[PDB]
């Protein structure tokens, strides 16, 4: 095994370091606007050192942007691949690369057998080539690493099944910034090489100067060097033909043969058909470009992409590009003076050639670690707005992410008869989720009608996850002797207190109890994590007089709180809460096995149970209306606005300011009231910013201000303020608090609502954000760079720390954030924008809906924690912080029994299940086989995080995922897509995964 805290990795290019050293000066550099005039010695090239040129045709296809997936399919993409099929068939030497399997599958199932076999031919012989082979070309900023794997597996499996192919080269031309989570995943999936485009123009500049655009990209912790994937960064502004042939767009544009008159060259200089008349001169023009570009690479091998957005649509586009290019090649290759071999190639061809050139001693390649955020395409145009854009759907991503994992896991335990339609529903759930991983989905960068389409897809996916989950729970918890299922029937419905969230929609069922009508109700909790988890759960009940027992009929400590619903009187411009008189919240701690189920019973009585406590309700306002709660025991107490100090359990004592905003945290009963000021601030737009670009007009200024609701219970206490736009809540359950905001920006125009945390922590210039919920990276705030440059993705978490203290904020939804000062954390909530970015949308953001954002807040003492070196580019969470994240992203699933009596009800599932070390996670459990298959196969993905040793350790059972199901007959260790066996495990025992490593195993059963 390998240590990731003490031993700082020795890299050629550490990106944080480089960031400290660069000028980031926006120097006009010539025709290559963001570079220089490239000079090459022409006597570099002779017969023994010829230039090898791969011209690589592509179309960039958005699975949704201006148009929906199916719109783009009918209008554009079906034609593209219909021609690719016809042309590559007809033209043996013609090549094409393809990335988006979403469209490829959409096309191939329409094909007519003959067509499928021909499509197979041109794949077999290497003419058509899949690159990455993801369901989509994913966003790398906002996407969770699990969903990155998901989309990958969807596409690559499709490819394995239908095409017999597994791509080992990746292609990422349009993501807005690049994440190291990609090489992490791709290298663990048997990939050999990757390619990126959109990095910061100044980084393109700094790297090109040093011949560092090709590099072995390794993880920020990786000392040993095994995570390292070969990366080709492309050097120019775009992936268009203008920016691909070499440094001069004016030149490059004349070899985009589609442009001769709908399309045209914005350098005024048209392309011209190649003939015997012009060949030699055009050839010279072009070879000079190639050779210029080739100067930026350590080898005499060179990659020339040929295409653009939805290219190769027209039949005649295929001739015009091909024929003209054939003419140039045929010339250049016979003209020995040039010293150039030029041909239509694929991305693998390019890559294999680079390595073959490295075999022949031409180059030794540099090591790089770090990330490629925050991307700027030009001047002070940083793309940090998209970290936040359409935040509803960002939340929705996470919810569905959870529902996918749980539905796959819950149904994994049993083989299912085909009539059950479990496969079909899981297939769809994954696809819809995989689709939203697209760099115009989760980013929030599409048109309104497309965002609508994604929602509908995701809604259907959720509906599908519920069905699979309930059917499964019913099977797992009903005696085999009773189990006699109607696959189409609802045994259970989910309850989700967090999605959409109670302000957002009235979507939660009330359990209706009564002495005559329905005396008691079975509820079931699911725990997807492979450890014992205790967690507070709530349900809506029709009476306060409800007691909780387990199925073993033993009483369970409960709290009843009312059902609060914030109203806005337009009458007053006031944010008042309202009580429900007809429904109540029952809260109790559920204990649930590793990867298991636990049943519970809610029973009514005629009065207060022994073991059910009531919460008091204080409503601080100047001038109250007295407020009925019906049968609720305790009447609402009223008062003038005061400073507050609540505790719950032994877990921390939180002080609140007089308008209900956390003002300090006291950890123990010795520790100081350590100050932590929540503030709300607004940003605006310059007059001198849109769906992609964060363009602020100066520092953020506070929101002008105010009703405060305190609920105080034995299990749970909240503090809830209704400010304009935001209903802010602080919930306390005897650990690190929960922050919920119901954000409605709504009317407020050209505005961006942020959440700041002013602490007296001596962070200085240092903060740490995460990347894809996989890793925490160090960020230095840079005085040189503008504000929006200091904003990073917060997909899951961020933290600041001094020598003694840390404050971590975990999220349940990816947002934008920064530590703009010493002891700050901030994080964007929503953004409404009238102005377009002019990146091709046509709109700003004018479609905002209410969203319930969720957080956790972990203040901690870190002085006796085994801390990484000042030099180390990574951070690592503590137990507390890590569990807080798990609590956000993977909560307990709640199931209410639909009918009146549950004959055959069992109490529990998986009490026999091993309870694995807290730092281990079964990220995926998925059955890989249908019932009508001889051998049942079940894949597992295990991820081991790394946490700070802090003394902090109670013994736990080793988990061997090979033996989680009986009759194991084979356990191979696989690629993360499950598509290739890496290891035969003798004795069918899965070894321990190292910290920061991610393994996948497939177990076979008999
Ligand atoms: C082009 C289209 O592929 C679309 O994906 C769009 C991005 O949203 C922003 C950069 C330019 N891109
Ligand atoms: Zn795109």
């Amino acid at each position: 095994c390998q240590d990731v805290v003490q031993d700082v990795p020795n890299v050629d290019v550490q990106m944080l370091e480089l960031y400290d050293r660069m000028s980031f000066k926006d120097i006009d550099g010539g025709v290559w606007k963001q570079g220089w005039n490239i000079k090459y010695d022409p006597l570099k090239y002779n017969a023994h050192h010829k230039l090898k040129v791969f011209v690589v045709p592509h179309s960039h296809n958005d699975p949704g942007w201006i148009q929906t997936f199916e719109e783009y399919y009918q209008h554009d993409t079906k034609h593209i691949l219909s021609n690719a099929l016809r042309h590559l068939h007809d033209n043996p030497e013609m090549k094409f690369i393809w990335a988006e399997i979403s469209y490829f599958a959409r096309f191939y199932h329409d094909l007519g057998e003959n067509k499928k076999l021909q499509m197979k031919s041109i794949v077999k012989n290497g003419q058509l080539e899949f690159v990455t082979g993801g369901w989509v070309m994913p966003d790398e900023a906002n996407s969770h690493w699990r969903n990155v794997l998901l989309q990958l597996t969807e596409g690559q499996t499709w490819l394995k099944q239908f095409m017999n192919v597994t791509p080992t080269a990746s292609w990422a031309i349009d993501p807005f910034g690049h994440s190291p989570t990609m090489p992490y995943i791709l290298q663990k999936s048997g990939f050999k090489n990757m390619l990126i485009q959109r990095t910061h123009y100044s980084v393109k500049k700094e790297l090109a100067q040093q011949r560092q655009l090709e590099f072995l990209w390794r993880q920020i912790w990786d000392n040993k060097g095994d995570t390292a994937l070969f990366t080709h960064m492309m050097p120019f502004y775009s992936y268009d033909i203008p920016h691909t042939c070499g440094p001069d767009p004016k030149v490059c544009c004349q070899f985009d043969f589609k442009r001769m008159f709908g399309l045209s060259c914005p350098w005024k200089v048209p392309p011209r058909t190649i003939s015997d008349q012009n060949v030699a001169a055009r050839s010279d023009l072009l070879v000079d470009q190639w050779k210029k570009k080739a100067e930026l690479y350590r080898t005499n091998v060179l990659l020339i992409p040929l295409g653009d957005d939805f290219r190769f649509k027209q039949n005649t586009e295929w001739d015009v590009q091909r024929v003209n290019y054939e003419r140039l090649f045929e010339h250049i290759n016979s003209q020995a003076h040039f010293n150039v071999q030029a041909q239509f190639g694929t991305l693998q061809e390019y890559f294999d050639a680079v390595h073959q050139a490295e075999r022949a001693g031409q180059a030794e390649f540099p090591t790089l670690s770090g990330d490629f955020f925050t991307y700027a395409d030009r001047s002070d145009n940083y793309w940090s707005g998209y970290y936040t854009s359409r935040p509803y759907h960002k939340r929705m991503d996470r919810v569905l992410m959870h529902y996918v994992r749980a539905a796959e896991m819950l149904s994994a335990w049993h083989s299912w008869d085909g009539m059950a339609r479990i496969e079909e529903r899981l297939e769809q759930a994954r696809r819809e989720l995989s689709l939203f991983q697209h760099h115009d989905g989760i980013t929030g960068t599409a048109k309104t009608h497309v965002v609508v389409d994604y929602e509908q897809r995701m809604q259907e996916a959720l509906k599908a996850c519920q069905m699979v989950m309930q059917q499964s729970v019913y099977r797992l918890l009903t005696k085999p002797s009773i189990y006699s299922p109607d696959f189409s029937f609802s045994y259970f419905t989910l309850d989700d207190s967090r999605w959409p969230g109670s302000g957002v929609e009235d979507s939660r069922t009330t359990i209706i109890l009564g002495e005559d009508i329905l005396p008691s109700k079975h509820v079931v909790m699911h725990n997807t994590l492979p450890h014992w988890r205790e967690q507070l759960v709530d349900f809506y009940v029709s009476s306060p007089f409800v007691s909780v027992t387990d199925l073993a009929n033993n009483p369970v400590e409960a709290q009843v709180s009312p059902v609060w619903s914030w109203h806005h009187d337009t009458l007053t411009k006031t944010i008042h809460p309202q009580g429900s008189t007809t429904k109540y919240r029952i809260i109790f701690k559920a204990r649930v096995p590793p990867m298991g189920l636990a049943t519970y019973v809610l029973t009514i009585s005629d009065s207060k149970p022994e073991h059910t406590s009531y919460a008091s309700n204080l409503l601080l306002r100047k001038n109250p209306t007295s407020l009925p709660l019906g049968q609720y025991p305790e009447d609402v107490k009223f008062g003038d606005p005061r400073e507050i100090s609540l505790r719950v359990g032994n877990g921390p004592t939180l002080a609140f300011s007089e308008q209900g905003l956390l003002k300090s945290i006291q950890l123990t009963q010795d520790s100081p009231h350590v100050p932590v000021h929540f503030k709300f601030l607004k940003y605006g737009v310059r007059s001198h910013s849109g769906a992609y670009l964060f363009l602020p007009n100066g520092p953020a200024s506070p929101v002008e201000l105010p009703v405060v609701l305190v609920t105080k219970g034995k299990l749970e206490s909240s503090v809830s303020v209704g400010l304009p736009s935001v209903v802010h809540q602080t919930i306390m359950r005897g650990g690190a608090p929960e922050i919920r905001n119901l954000v409605d920006i709504g009317s407020l125009d050209n505005t961006e609502i942020v959440m700041r945390l002013e602490t007296h922590i001596d962070s200085g210039d240092i903060f740490y954000t995460d990347l894809n919920g996989l890793q925490f990276i160090k960020r230095r705030r840079l005085d040189k760079l503008p504000l929006q440059a200091n904003y990073y993705p917060i997909p899951s978490g961020m933290f600041i720390e001094d020598a003694n203290t840390r404050l971590t904020l975990l999220t349940g939804q990816p947002l934008g954030g920064s530590s703009l000062a010493s002891g700050e954390l901030e994080i964007m909530q929503d953004r409404r924008l009238a102005s377009d970015d002019e990146r091709g949308l046509g709109q700003g953001v004018l479609d905002n809906k209410p969203v319930l954002h969720i957080y956790r807040l972990v203040l901690e003492k870190v002085n006796n924690c085994v801390r990484p070196s000042e030099l180390h580019p990574a951070g690592y969470l503590t137990s507390a912080a890590h569990k807080a994240s798990q609590s956000l992203l993977d909560p307990l699933d709640k199931f209410i029994f639909a009918e009146n009596e549950w004959i055959g009800a069992q109490g529990q599932f998986g009490g026999d299940h091993p309870s694995a070390r807290e730092d281990l996670d079964v990220s995926v459990m998925r059955r890989l086989t249908k019932s009508s298959a001889k051998t049942q196969r079940v894949g597992y993905v295990l991820h081991r995080t790394n946490l700070m040793q802090c003394g902090t350790e109670e013994h736990t059972q080793k988990l061997d995922v090979c033996h989680l199901l009986p009759n194991v007959a084979r356990c191979e260790r696989t690629t993360l897509t499950f598509l290739q066996n890496l290891e035969h495990l003798d004795g069918m025992v899965a070894p321990e995964v190292c910290p920061m490593e991610t393994a996948a195993y497939v177990s076979s059963h008999s």
